């Protein structure tokens, strides 16, 4: 409809001709009629044109608009919503998302954290679970409903997913953006295993975190890492954890991170001393 | 084609959704079959419809399929990896079969350069390059990717103004930030070559961007690099407070385990402080 449009703006930015685009299964009608709005053309075509231009599909798509993609939609709207603290609105989403089993469970789930009256039952947080051992390909969809609703997931089976999350990953093509979460879900699952005293949980996720940090920047994952695993070595008797958690409160300082400095300071307070 | 096909009935597979709920009145499940099995073709809305139906994100669909089918993204595999080789013979033979490519064999000669100076991109390469460069209606990866590679043999006025332009106008996608993050290293790189050059004009608007880059984001290795370069301007203006700025970037390496960026930062911090 209005791609043609947007592929048409680009390509000219590039001085590229449509007579130069065109082969034996492309040709110069087909591009333009598409340009013009005058006609659709195949997708294996278009990424054909996108090719030969080098623009990814997500650079093409996101020129064109934001709304290519509603469960994204959705949760930009939900971390809307939740900073404005507004239930109201966070419900009216639960309504739009009656019909999306997985969707509405996520929501509930997230509703929880301000304001207690909504809440996720456990056949609805089964019923997720169910979905999430049953795929052997974890992605974006996939990782966001457990991080979201890892808390009303019980600690044996939130360990047994993290870990096929894990797994599951390690066999993918390595999404950056996927990889960054699944750290993140494995650290959550880590501070929860130390927390519990489940020590061979906690090694075993020790191993595979620094597995997904290797070769990579990720220095937010790295610092949460540092002091969870200095969390980790102080219950374990070494006393050079709490040297480990000291520093990660340093980097949190140093970078002007007051929201993240202030909430790992309480938690040193607290479990630690 | 027939490998977009393959593609899609995986990523519906993975996801465990059957074909007549992708189906509506715009396309049959049956033609969703043909479509897998490369026996039809569907419109380019038909398969960004299809992957949004089922929760995959469209920087899914790049590493999943167009990061092993595009050009650029098979030569960005082949260059790391020969690079990382330091073979030079395979180099010269990627560039003997992108000769006719013309930016891309710019960026092949100016990487080959790092390590056999014998060869150099012509003067007028990099003219073509910039002019190109600077008629572009948006940065993209492949914008970004040239100018990082190219910027050597790039005068600083020009590179320098091409930051202007390309931080101004870089394909932004929210669910992604691979181009933004590019961006704001490629912004600090020039805001390095300012200060050494002296050009406190240019590094005080590229404080001001990489700023508003850094915002509402986490990129902790891009934010302790640039606290380093901003205590390096700061000192450089009569603020010696940046020297403390300085020395804590540095314990952030030191404290990550960092060690090729620790000692690279001393190095530079012992000679020129």
């Amino acid at each position: 409809k209005e791609l043609g449009k947007t592929l048409r703006r680009l390509r000219q930015g590039k001085q590229v001709s449509i007579s130069s685009l065109a082969d034996e299964h492309l040709s110069k009608s087909q591009i333009s009629r598409f340009e013009r709005g005058e006609s659709e053309i195949s997708s294996s075509r278009l990424l054909n044109l996108l090719d030969k231009l080098n623009i990814t599909i997500d650079e093409f798509v996101s020129t064109h608009s934001k709304t290519h993609t509603h469960f994204f939609t959705l949760l930009s709207r939900v971390r809307k919503y939740y900073a404005e603290k507004n239930v109201a609105k966070l419900l009216k989403l639960l309504e739009d998302y009656a019909h999306k089993d997985y969707e509405s469970t996520m929501i509930k789930a997230i509703l929880s954290s301000i304001e207690p009256t909504v809440e996720p039952s456990e056949e609805e947080v089964t019923r997720l679970t169910d979905y999430l051992f049953s795929v052997e390909q974890w992605g974006y969809y996939e990782i966001i409903l457990l991080g979201n609703c890892s808390r009303f997931i019980n600690y044996n089976t939130l360990f047994l997913l993290t870990k096929e999350m894990v797994t599951s990953f390690a066999y993918s093509e390595q999404n950056k953006t996927n990889k960054t979460l699944v750290t993140q879900l494995s650290i959550n699952c880590l501070i929860i295993s130390i927390d519990y005293s489940y020590f061979d949980h906690s090694h075993y996720l020790i191993e595979k975190i620094e597995f997904l940090l290797r070769d990579e920047l990720n220095f937010y994952e790295k610092t949460v890492f540092l002091y969870v695993h200095g969390y980790y070595k102080l219950k374990q008797g070494q006393v050079s954890g709490k040297d480990d958690m000291r520093q990660a409160l340093q980097i949190f300082k140093y970078l002007g991170e007051d929201a993240l400095y202030y909430s790992y300071k309480e938690h040193y307070r607290k479990e630690v001393l």
